[PDB]
């Protein structure tokens, strides 16, 4: 039947077609691929000055709220803390999350279980006016975390700036890549910002914009905590000009229920020797959580590639025309 | 043969139903996978009183043991310190383990090669009264740890509780989740200690429980130091609801040889202004080292991945029936 | 005819080969794979003495130039620093690279929109004798970081020893594997430096060697930074003993341009209390970004595995044989 061998070529010519087109261009099959070796190097530039009730103006700069100061791809940066100056070890009060004591007989000498804020000795002692603590054995002033203020301290970090210097290099290749290109050039830093569309090129990052492209508010963010996570891309073809090579960021909001667990926090002390006594400044820092994770692929031209995906494509196309030729048997 | 058909029908249902379910069913052909993006938050609520010989009670709270205060992935939790206090530079003596002298001739200016403690000046020093060192300029007190305590001086973190808040979210389905599962509430994390059996949702994890999961007693790898590896595998089905998301615990023991290198230990120094002469505080801490690394991978209905498993598995049973018809035919 | 024979009993035979000698021996198809949890660990060694002008000797133990005292994949090493002491909140002139005012009309109070240094008052004040610059609230000393010291401060870090801790298992096998093998033993830890050749098993680094094997000069990198990657390779053969199990490594050369930031770069504070004074030391670390990754692969023989790498290969051989039926027929 004419129509019969009509209908083979043309699955014949359809399969041939997907090869080519598919699996030869569209998955690039005529290029290697190889993993990429990236380090994350990040820096602030921005300065927030906090007036505390009672206490003189505080002034930080980018060596306090970022922590990790030697630089990573994990990186927290402080919007809020609660500040316990002036602690010494030494027997008081507990704070009254704990317990609550009305005598002296209901303490128990001893550490606690759970939630453990130190020694108890063994007495009744009144935290303020109107209830009682039990007397442990530590740092005597408490941080008393039940009031958090809506307005957030470092309110100014919405606005600054972040630069992020990330550098690949293709072992297999040998092939290094850095996240500043030809198109950027020394005097395009000095006033640019990074856009999704405008500058996506830009490596000065606005923290309020990182946070606004993920899909959380700042507000929140600032006052309770946040994370938030960011995704470096480095998916490109070798076969063209190393100048085509260009990263894409992609940002992604990490939050979770609100009412459990809302935000992210930390401790961190300051030990310091005072008149000769040992003392400490703790701080309940509610800071956003930055990961910056990078990946990436790259693709040259090679001849075992090539053949492999070649002969590939004339298997797949003989078993075409055998299933074509069983089908038409019936 | 009416045998020989039989037979090749019977190969044929069995190569049907392989590609049926296995590459169905049991592998999700029909549902695409996707990488995750995760965020791993760190909490620790314990506290150790150390009495060391010629010092007084020292309280080590959440902001003293965990050296990452920030927040990481990698944590190490302080069990075992050697502390040399009131450190000041000058030309002094050095450690034993560097080198023994008998005389001034011996001691060359300069600095040690390997192992180098400081800037030798040329005079042999006695270090106590039996043995003499050669004279460096550096810290006067020399951490001397050739006298490691067998007890356990932060012995207390053993039974003490660990948070661990890991929100992952996957960027193809734009879904987010959180360890902190519908299932677990406010006032379930009270009280609950993370079991495999009892408990696998409650995020509160016991450091002893931990290493005991991971085949090593706490006792002796707190005395020098270990590593515990924690894993959390997000494998969950999206064609079902979101609460069927539930993340899988798992403790891997990281140790070696105790014979060459026994543990993990690093040192680490404060540095302060006392009586207008900067000083320090060295401690050679032997923590356990904890690693949380997330991988996991999503499924969900799409109709190309289940048109690319059906041709799969359409062209596997042509070549299946092809090779029965060949193996027949002889 | 007996040429078309011979040529197609030629072709089967060839087809058969490569199954075996390819997919199944080279490729390891028998074997299963899995993936490992490593964790580095990292100790420096080395003392460097930095004179600085006006100033007295200042001693750098390990504990100082490693920021990562608790240890990390990711750790820097300070090799030159810019110091600005005794810094204490105030009002006081900023820095020229804000901005240059000739008149107390050209200040504006409030804070710089980009590179903020502090709060201005509104007020010019002289800056030195030339020039005057905008009068701000914040730490007095600035950081005046024009002028870089061609020779490097920390220039002993070049030749030190660096030793890397790292411990992989196989959860799927149960097998623990550590950077110290069996051929290593705790004499030949004492003295030995690794080598690409020599010594391809001691785990003690050079720091001068690593970043030599990157192709960097180490001068540059200890003058205005660098970033060295390292990556540790884990592939073996798990039918052998564990002993042939040993790491590979790589070392890789993360740079970019010179033009355009150059080097790695951070500022770090530590904050004291002197006669009753809040101040701090600020610190601008030009040091080298030293990047552990870990991976591997192990295979042992396993059953399933096999029948599939069989039961392809006939499949293979299968297509192989109807195609070339099919050539030979037309
Ligand atoms: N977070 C940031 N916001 C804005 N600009 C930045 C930021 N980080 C770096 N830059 C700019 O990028 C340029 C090159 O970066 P480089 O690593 O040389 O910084 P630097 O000059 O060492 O730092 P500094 O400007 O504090 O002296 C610098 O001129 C710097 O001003
Ligand atoms: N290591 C831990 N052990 C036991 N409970 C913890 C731990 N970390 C956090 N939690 C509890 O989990 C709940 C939610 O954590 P969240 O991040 O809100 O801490 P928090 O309430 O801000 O800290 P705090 O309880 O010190 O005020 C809190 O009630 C907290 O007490
Ligand atoms: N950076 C380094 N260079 C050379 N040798 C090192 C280095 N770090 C550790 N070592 C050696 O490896 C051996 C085992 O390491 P381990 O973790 O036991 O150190 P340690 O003995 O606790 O510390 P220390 O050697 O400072 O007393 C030690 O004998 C130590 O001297
Ligand atoms: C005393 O502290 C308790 C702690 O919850 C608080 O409820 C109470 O209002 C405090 N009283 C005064 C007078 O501050
Ligand atoms: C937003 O950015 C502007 C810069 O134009 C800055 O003046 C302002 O303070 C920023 N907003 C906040 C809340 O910091
Ligand atoms: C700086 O980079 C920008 C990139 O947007 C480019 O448009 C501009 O021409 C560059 N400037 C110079 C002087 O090359
Ligand atoms: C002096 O120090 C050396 C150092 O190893 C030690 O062996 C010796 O016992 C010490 N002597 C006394 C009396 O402490
Ligand atoms: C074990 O846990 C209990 C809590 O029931 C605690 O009292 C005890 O001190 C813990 N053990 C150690 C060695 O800390
Ligand atoms: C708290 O969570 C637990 C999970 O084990 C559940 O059994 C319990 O019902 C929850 N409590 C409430 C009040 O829902
Ligand atoms: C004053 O500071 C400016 C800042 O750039 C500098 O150019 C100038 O040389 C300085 N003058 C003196 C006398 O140091
Ligand atoms: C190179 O190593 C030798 C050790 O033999 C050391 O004396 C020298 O100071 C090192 N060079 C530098 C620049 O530190
Ligand atoms: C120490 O290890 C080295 C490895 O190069 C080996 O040659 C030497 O024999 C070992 N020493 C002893 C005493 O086993
Ligand atoms: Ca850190
Ligand atoms: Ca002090
Ligand atoms: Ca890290
Ligand atoms: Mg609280
Ligand atoms: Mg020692
Ligand atoms: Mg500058």
């Amino acid at each position: 039947n004419k129509k019969v061998g009509v209908i083979f070529r043309l699955i014949q010519l359809v399969v041939l077609v997907y090869v080519i087109g598919w699996v030869f261009v569209y998955e690039k099959g005529y290029q290697t691929s190889s993993g990429l070796i990236s380090s994350v190097s990040v820096k602030l530039k921005g300065l927030a000055v906090t007036q505390l009730q009672g206490l003189g103006p505080q002034v930080w700069d980018v060596a306090d709220y970022v922590f990790p100061a030697h630089g990573d791809s994990s990186f927290v940066v402080m919007t809020n803390f609660i500040m316990t100056p002036q602690q010494a070890q030494g027997h008081c009060a507990e704070n009254p999350e704990g317990g609550i004591c009305q005598d002296d007989s209901g303490c128990t000498p001893g550490k606690a279980e759970r939630k453990a804020q130190g020694i108890r000795t063994g007495n009744c002692v009144p935290f303020n006016g109107t209830v009682k603590t039990c007397e442990i054995f530590g740092w005597c002033p408490v941080e008393v975390d039940d009031k958090i203020p809506s307005p957030a301290l470092l309110h100014e970090a919405e606005n600054f700036t972040l630069f992020i210097k990330n550098s690949i290099s293709f072992p297999r290749f040998k092939v290094n890549r850095r996240n500043l290109v030809e198109e950027v050039n020394g005097t395009y830093m000095k006033k640019c910002l990074y856009h999704k569309i405008l500058h996506p090129l830009c490596p000065v990052f606005s923290l309020g914009y990182v946070v606004r492209e993920s899909g959380q508010d700042f507000r929140s963010l600032a006052e309770k905590g946040g994370v938030v996570g960011i995704t470096i891309d480095w998916e490109c073809d070798l076969d063209w000009h190393v100048r085509h090579c260009k990263p894409i960021y992609q940002f992604h909001g990490l939050y979770g229920e609100k009412n459990l667990s809302p935000g992210f926090n930390f401790r961190f002390a300051r030990h310091f020797v005072q008149n000769g006594t040992n003392r400490r400044h703790l701080f309940k820092v509610f800071g956003i959580r930055f990961d910056i994770l990078v990946d990436g692929k790259a693709g040259k031209f090679d001849i075992i590639p090539t053949m492999t995906t070649i002969g590939s494509g004339i298997g797949i196309f003989g078993v075409a025309t055998v299933l074509c030729d069983l089908l038409l048997l019936h």
